[PDB]
């Protein structure tokens, strides 16, 4: 286990078939985990469980340019809970960002930055009691 903030060094970036395993818990009162593909300053895909935005609870997506939020993509099918376990899996393919949430697909994300090479750092924030972070290729 690890306390959050934390990076998840991604040497020479992402590459489709890496698959990157976050495992931890939700914190009691949650209010937002947050996964940020970061391409330097850039934020390639930034992916943000709020559990209590206007009283809703929603999946925001986004990338950061030029330190600028661009079109959000939001889906209201939640998988988290407040005080559980979770796992979230992000498969690189070579469109987009696959994510799946406890074994069951919850996303995808297509990439709009290109440069998957130059993505190579995973940060992982929010209110989450952080066990695992790990990759694998398929
Ligand atoms: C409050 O900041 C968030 C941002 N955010 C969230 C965090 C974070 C920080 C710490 C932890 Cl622990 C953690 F969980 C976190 F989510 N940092 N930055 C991000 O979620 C962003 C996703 O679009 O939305 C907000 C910023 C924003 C969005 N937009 C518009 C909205 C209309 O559409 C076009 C633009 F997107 N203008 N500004
Ligand atoms: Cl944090």
């Amino acid at each position: 286990p690890l306390i959050v903030p934390y990076n998840l060094p991604l040497p020479g970036g992402v590459v489709p078939r890496m698959l990157i395993t976050i495992l931890g818990t939700v914190k009691p009162n949650a209010n937002r985990i947050a996964l940020d593909f970061q391409r330097g300053n850039d934020v390639a895909f930034h992916f943000n469980p709020r559990f209590n935005e206007n009283n809703r609870r929603v999946i925001v997506c986004n990338t950061k340019l030029d330190n600028n939020w661009g079109r959000e993509e939001r889906q209201s099918v939640f998988p988290f809970e407040s005080g559980k376990p979770f796992k979230i899996q992000v498969l690189v393919e070579p469109d987009h960002f696959k994510v799946a949430v406890n074994d069951a697909h919850l996303l995808q994300y297509n990439h709009r930055v290109k440069k998957l090479n130059e993505i190579s750092k995973l940060g992982i924030s929010g209110d989450i009691d952080l066990t695992s972070a790990s990759y694998t290729m398929i």
